[PDB]
């Protein structure tokens, strides 16, 4: 980032031993649970790390070996990714395997990655194991791991091309896919996230995103580690039983930078009272960033309208681009600037090209700019290979130092997808996205491969309707059905459910489509957009679960089912 000394470290163990050296009582990680607070310093992260790393050293973990991290959101998860880090360790996070799809990802990331240790903490080697394994890994217990260890640590010598993590993406169900991220890719995002952020020392993160997933970790942990600046946290499920809750946050703490995919400012507009609005002060929250998903004006434009008053400003909102195959950030505008968005008309003919229309003529559309490239970005015809024209629709290609090294022991699915070249042309990473530059400002238009194709591949529809079959939720439910809709240029995760009692009052239904909502985003990383209830045997008799959901399907299509109740997420 800013200073000289820092930004001549090769890697982000580096940095963290140089800082907890110039300012070691510099607070650095703060993770809240309800009103309590606990708080590392970088001296204490730089320690704890030490002390983690001479125990992955003493128990015979060796650079280049692969240790597994079984945490939830908190600080014991900062300290042992930075303590594989310390040890030239290969860290991989994984969400704690609490329901059984949790479970099965878990075993899938074991067989392919192949790990020596895992990290977890002592409660969850008893709800995990049975020396304690988990999934005939050896498992070591955080809170063992005392700070007299910390004198004992071996420096290993760390190359910018060593892998330093690896970050698992959704999709690719069956063969999660483990994207190999490089000390030197590290750096190299952390500095253009640092930069176009234009973080400073004033800058303070909010996060309650998922740190096991590329936006939460990256962006919002090692990047303030990495450039001196505070990271205030919760967990995703506080978030989720209490949005307002990130928005009294950022008020008590003065954050500067906090952000989420698209559905959660629809989630706080959705869920948080007029009433409950009294006490915000958002005047400090100037970058508002989103990313990980569509990008949607309608929004954006809503979450505004419900906080002005309380101090929050549209022109804070920053759309981006980015993906974990090029570590993190690929593009993103001007801080405090007003994001662009362009309008389309209805018909969109079959050349490719972009049909533009008047601001509001009928069945236009409106796409938000996700900003410019950060990394080098080209449009690209994904069959023919050829450069896409300005204004014409093709894939995303990407280029840069962030780009990472493939997917771990997966080569065909690398040479896939990390070897694009260009017809009569560099080597390029090919994102499957779709979109379109303009004005130098990406666009992006959607996926090559139809969602309803993916949902269905990665079996999300028959393991939800698992899920909701599955938890406590089952008991006020007859059946249930989940699959997506696509309708008008957007795609809508559905849930219909029986319920039992028809007569259920306002209060449990929104009690419900509220615990629905969470149930589906633990168990599954994905986020509900429709729910729909109908009475108790509305549902023809199956024992196939896709003969129900073909007849969901087509009666929410065509009007004629009898419906309880409806909930739209982005629907006011
Ligand atoms: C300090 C905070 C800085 C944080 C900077 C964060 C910058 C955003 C980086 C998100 C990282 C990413 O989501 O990871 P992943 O590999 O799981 O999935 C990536 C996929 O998701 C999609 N997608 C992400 N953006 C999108 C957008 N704008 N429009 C539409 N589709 C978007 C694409 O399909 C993409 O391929």
């Amino acid at each position: 980032s800013l200073k000289k000394e820092y930004l001549q470290c090769q890697s982000l163990v580096d940095v963290v031993r140089l800082r907890a050296l110039h300012s070691p009582n510099k607070k650095s990680c703060t993770f809240l649970n309800k009103e309590l607070e606990e708080t590392m310093t970088y001296e204490q992260l730089d320690q704890h790390a030490k002390a983690i790393a001479a125990t992955l050293q003493a128990e015979g973990a060796k650079p280049g070996d692969r240790v597994l991290l079984l945490f939830a959101p908190g600080l014991p998860l900062i300290q042992a990714f930075l303590g594989c880090l310390y040890a030239g360790c290969i860290a991989v996070p994984i969400y704690p395997p609490a329901q059984e799809k949790l479970l099965d990802k878990a075993q899938r990331i074991v067989t392919n990655s192949k790990p020596v240790i895992v990290l977890m903490i002592a409660d969850h080697i008893k709800k995990f194991t049975a020396n304690p394994k988990f999934l005939k890994i050896p498992a070591i217990a955080l809170e063992s791991i005392e700070l007299n260890r910390s004198s004992s640590w071996q420096p290993t010598s760390i190359k910018s091309n060593d892998i330093a993590f690896l970050q698992y993406t959704s999709g690719s169900t069956m063969h999660p896919k483990g994207v190999m991220v490089s000390h030197h890719n590290l750096l190299d995002n952390l500095n253009k996230i640092f930069t176009s952020f234009h973080m400073n020392d004033e800058t303070i993160i909010f996060s309650w995103l998922p740190p096991h997933h590329d936006m939460g970790l990256i962006g919002c942990i090692l990047t303030p580690i990495y450039g001196g600046i505070q990271a205030i946290m919760m967990s995703p499920f506080s978030f989720l039983q209490n949005p307002l809750s990130w928005l009294k946050h950022i008020t008590k703490y003065k954050a500067t930078i906090s952000g989420s995919p698209n559905f959660a400012y629809d989630y706080c507009v959705k869920r948080i009272r007029e009433e409950k609005k009294e006490g915000l002060d958002l005047s400090s929250w100037v970058t508002a960033f989103n990313g990980a998903e569509p990008v949607r004006e309608e929004t954006m434009e809503h979450f505004y309208q419900a906080f002005k008053e309380f101090g929050f400003r549209k022109e804070a909102f920053y759309p981006c681009y980015g993906l974990a195959e090029a570590t993190l950030l690929v593009t993103g505008g001007t801080p405090g600037s007003s994001y662009k968005t362009l309008t389309l008309a209805k018909e969109q003919f079959q050349d490719h090209r972009v049909h533009f229309a008047d601001d509001n003529s009928p069945g236009s559309y409106k796409l938000v700019s996700s900003g410019n490239p950060i990394q080098e970005v080209k449009i690209i015809d994904p069959d023919t290979l050829i450069p896409c024209d300005f204004d014409q629709v093709g894939e995303i290609w990407v280029q840069s130092n962030s780009v990472a090294k493939g997917y771990w022991n997966q080569p065909e699915e690398t040479r896939h997808a990390f070897a694009g070249k260009i017809k009569d042309d560099a080597i390029y990473l090919r994102t499957g996205d779709l979109g379109f530059l303009h004005e130098n400002e990406l666009y992006v238009t959607g996926r090559i491969k139809d969602l309803i194709i993916i949902y269905g591949k990665n079996h999300y529809p028959q393991d939800i309707e698992f899920s909701l079959m599955h938890s406590p939720l089952h008991h006020v439910l007859g059946k249930c059905a989940a699959f997506v809709i696509q309708e008008e240029h957007e795609y809508k995760l559905t849930v219909m459910c029986e319920v039992k009692n028809r007569f259920m009052d306002d209060v449990a239904q929104d009690n419900l489509f509220n615990e629905i909502f969470e149930l589906v985003y633990e168990n599954h990383q994905l986020e509900v957009h429709t729910i729909v209830l109908i009475p108790l045997k509305a549902m023809p008799h199956t024992t196939s679960g896709k003969i129900r959901r073909n007849f969901c399907r087509k009666h929410l299509l065509d009007k004629t089912l009898p419906i309880v109740a409806t909930w739209q997420l982005n629907k006011i």
